[PDB]
């Protein structure tokens, strides 16, 4: 019972650490440490430790805040996703929601979303960027009808001020504004209707509602109408304020139509009319949901009376997010960080970036049709990598090559390919006279990594906390770097490197 298990990706940096952690262990306890590597698969390491080293799978291993979002919030989905639809002179969206479960699991929903002008004036058809929402529900203990008090906070982001430069509708949003909310709905037969009342600020990006459900008990659960239930209440930044679509169609409003797809269950089709009235802002809506399963997650509810946190942009926020909702669900500990970001980042021949003059992924994006990207599987396979990135910059590459780590570098020294996916350790940036993009847009999230424990193990030895955290900011992103090119350069065996380290920090001996 001695032993532990430590786990580890393939990649050069995941063993070096991985190395690293287990000779901690192993110099300031007397603990016996196995090392498991394990390879390929999609977010291996999350299955391995919710197994456990009982079940052959995994005790501790290091992780990123980026892939930590990407595994329990799915990271680039619960963003709303707006691009411009010219042909019906309004907007389209596109986001998912986690919806939690007692057991655990997880009720995916899909959202597609239009968005068209009511009247026939002038309008604001906006570059593609994103709305982060926060969503409270809670109970009023006072209220004996079935109903449900909402408390929002939605943001607009995606968009960057370049130190360069400086609507109608957005004056009727300046103070804090009525609202009204009435959906009329039809779920499997269920004929139900809900009635919300409350206000909005739109300079802080503030909800406060509370709905009722006017016919009885809600034929569904209460989190699976949060979407369907005034996106002109966000608040936008100023240097984005020409992109608010939904202000600019006021007071005439819009049509807001949408389809969620619940996965594995039926599909509810709502449109809605969001317009002014008098002075308050009101949300006509018309719900059918069809297809549904008498004892499914949703009409059966097993939904939990909750939403999922936002996945935050801000280093501090992600792993404060992450090391929460890993504690709260499966019941991990994340421990301190390591102190570097080795994040994704679009690199090209400086060479390049000096004939195009290249500065930000927004610049490499409107050439990308002339240019190879040579990407690794994670980076291709990934959604916090190309994939999330096509649905934010409008990438349109002409190839596309999965290659694998090493081999990129080498193919781009010799412009096989013009575009790579080098990671900020790499300490082949600099010997290879490379140039990393501006990610002006934000989409990446903070990648800095930490060590990760179960629980149970941080209790059958309760000294692995203190051992653990004597790495903690430790390890700069240039000592990384060159750590990372020894490996990467010379051939110097990866478990070397982290013993020279420990002793020269002062750690292992
Ligand atoms: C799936 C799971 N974990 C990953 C860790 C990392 C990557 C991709 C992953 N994909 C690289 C990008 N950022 C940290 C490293 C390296």
């Amino acid at each position: 019972n001695d032993t532990v298990v430590v786990g580890s990706i393939n990649f050069t940096e995941g063993i070096i650490v991985a190395n690293m952690v287990a000779e901690m262990i192993e110099a300031h306890t007397d603990l016996k440490v196995v090392r498991k590597l394990n390879l390929g698969g999609e977010n291996v390491n999350f299955e391995a430790i919710k197994r456990g080293g009982a079940n052959n799978g995994i005790d501790i291993y290091v992780e990123y805040t980026g892939h930590g979002l990407v595994d329990i919030l799915g990271f680039p989905e619960p963003n709303v996703y707006i691009t411009a639809d010219k042909q019906k002179n309004g907007i389209k969206a596109n986001f998912k929601i986690r919806h939690n479960m007692e057991d655990g699991s997880v009720q995916l929903a899909d959202h597609y979303q239009q968005n068209t002008p009511i009247g026939d004036g002038p309008v604001l058809l906006p570059d593609n960027h994103y709305l982060s929402t926060q969503s409270v529900l809670s109970k009023d203990p006072n209220e004996k009808r079935d109903h449900m008090v909402l408390l929002e906070f939605v943001t607009a982001a995606g968009i960057t001020l370049g130190m360069d430069e400086l609507s109608k509708g957005e004056e009727l949003f300046t103070g804090v504004v009525p609202i009204l909310v009435e959906l009329d709905g039809g779920v499997n037969g269920h004929k139900f209707s809900v009635r919300g009342e409350g206000e909005g600020d739109a300079t802080n990006g503030k909800l406060t509602l509370k709905f009722i459900c006017t016919t009885g008990k809600l034929p569904v659960p209460w989190p699976t109408l949060v979407t369907t239930l005034v996106q002109c209440f966000s608040r936008y930044p100023d240097h984005m304020k020409q992109h608010d679509f939904f202000k600019s169609a006021m007071p005439e409003g819009y049509v807001q139509e949408r389809t969620i797809s619940f996965k594995d269950d039926g599909t509810y089709k709502t449109r809605a009319e969001v317009k002014f009235e008098g002075d308050t802002l009101v949300n006509r809506i018309e719900l059918k949901g069809i297809d549904f399963k008498e004892d499914g997650n949703i009409l059966g509810h097993k939904l939990e009376y909750n939403f999922p946190p936002p996945s935050s942009t801000d280093p501090e926020g992600a792993y404060e997010t992450v090391k929460k909702e890993y504690k709260r669900k499966w019941n991990i500990v994340w421990l301190k960080p390591l102190g570097f970001n080795n994040t994704y980042t679009l690199t090209v021949k400086d060479e390049l970036a000096k004939q195009y003059n290249l500065k930000t992924f927004s610049d490499l994006a409107k050439i990308s049709d002339k240019l190879i990207l040579g990407a690794t599987m994670f980076f291709l396979e990934g959604p916090d990598g190309y994939p999330g990135l096509q649905k934010l910059y409008n990438f349109k590459f002409k190839h596309t090559k999965s290659m694998d780590m090493g081999i990129r570098y080498t193919a781009i020294d010799n412009n096989e390919v013009q575009v790579i996916d080098a990671w900020a350790t790499d300490g082949l940036l600099v010997s290879h006279k490379l140039k990393i993009l501006e990610d002006d847009k934000a989409f990446f999230p903070p990648y800095y990594a930490a060590p990760i424990i179960r629980q149970d193990v941080l209790d059958k030895h309760p000294e692995l906390k203190d051992v653990l955290n004597k790495l903690a900011n430790q390890i700069s992103l240039e000592e990384m770097q060159k750590l990372n090119y020894k490996v990467d350069g010379e051939g110097q065996d990866p478990a070397k490197v982290a013993k020279e380290f420990l002793k020269e920090k002062g750690l292992i001996l």
